[PDB]
């Protein structure tokens, strides 16, 4: 069966790994537990395709650094993601989808922006911006929580739907 | 603010009226009920935007003829729904994409493709079928059901962000 191979990418803290486990698991994780490197394989359907979920779940920030371009190289499709109530990792946002295009020797990869945290009340990063961002890139902007499960599916199956249309 | 203007189209009998009422009145219309023209305006929220959703809901076939071309020239995107278990409304789908291109001047057009009624067993349209189908215009493939409302949020939110796009 067809997998598809997934990246999931951003800053420290926004919840890579909460929206992932919501995912998998179906459960929100509040705790305080930063990630090194977690892979998760779960056989699923979308839009009556049986397929494979190969999400790689990443550190934030640290001695990844071109120790990145390892697991951009292979990723076929990447979330990025940023916190609504953290403007610095929003800013952040520019220099993942740089490399990303820097190691796959292309303009166009399979990509959604996702605005997590969407839950709660004082946000910094207002959606105008988020939004016309996404357009800048040719690319979906989705709004998630990862505490709610607001938004969780619909950002992972809009990007497998991205892959299948490359 | 936002307003989105959406228009339903497909043949007969395909639960182009149960995906809209899923979605505006949250329940399942198991009942027989052909459409001359239904409109629907609800005021949302998606990825953190305010909008209104300004649905028209129309008429499988009939005398609606070159009398559709006056709601696709105003509906700014388009669901084109057929039945999972009904070959003739697949095939359809040919016709209401080139009358769209047609009256709209253009080649791309907001659209998507939506596969309706599969929580039924006993489907006569395979998915790769659609999903080529979907590829080849360069519009996305969604499956749905208005019986358990499974994946009616996502095609309508998708058209939305499609027309976000263009
Ligand atoms: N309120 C709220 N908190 C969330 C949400 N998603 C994640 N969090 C919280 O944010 C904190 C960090 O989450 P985590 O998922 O570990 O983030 P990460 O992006 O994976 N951090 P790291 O880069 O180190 O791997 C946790 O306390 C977690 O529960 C959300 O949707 N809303
Ligand atoms: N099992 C099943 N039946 C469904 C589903 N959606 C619609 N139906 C059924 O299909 C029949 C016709 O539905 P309706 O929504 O009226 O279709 P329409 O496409 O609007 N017909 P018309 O072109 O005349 O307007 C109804 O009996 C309805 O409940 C679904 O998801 N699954
Ligand atoms: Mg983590
Ligand atoms: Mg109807």
């Amino acid at each position: 069966m067809t997998e598809y191979k997934l990246v999931v990418v951003g800053a420290r803290g926004v919840g890579k790994s909460a929206l992932t486990i919501q995912l998998i698991q179906n459960h929100f994780v509040d705790e305080y537990d930063p990630t090194i490197e977690d892979s998760y394989r779960k056989q699923v359907v979308i839009d009556g395709e049986t397929c494979l979920l190969d999400i790689l779940d990443t550190a934030g920030q640290e001695e990844y650094s071109a120790m990145r371009d390892q697991y951009m190289r292979t990723g076929e499709g990447f979330l990025c993601v940023f916190a609504i109530n953290n403007t610095k990792s929003f800013e952040d946002i520019h220099q993942y989808r740089e490399q990303i295009k820097r190691v796959k020797d292309s303009d166009d990869v399979p990509m959604v922006l996702v605005g997590n945290k969407c839950d709660l009340a004082a946000r910094t990063v207002e959606s105008r911006q988020a939004q016309d961002l996404a357009r800048s890139y040719g690319i979906p902007y989705i709004e998630t929580s990862a505490k709610t499960r607001q938004g969780v599916e619909d950002a992972f199956y809009t990007l497998v739907r991205e892959i299948r249309q490359h």
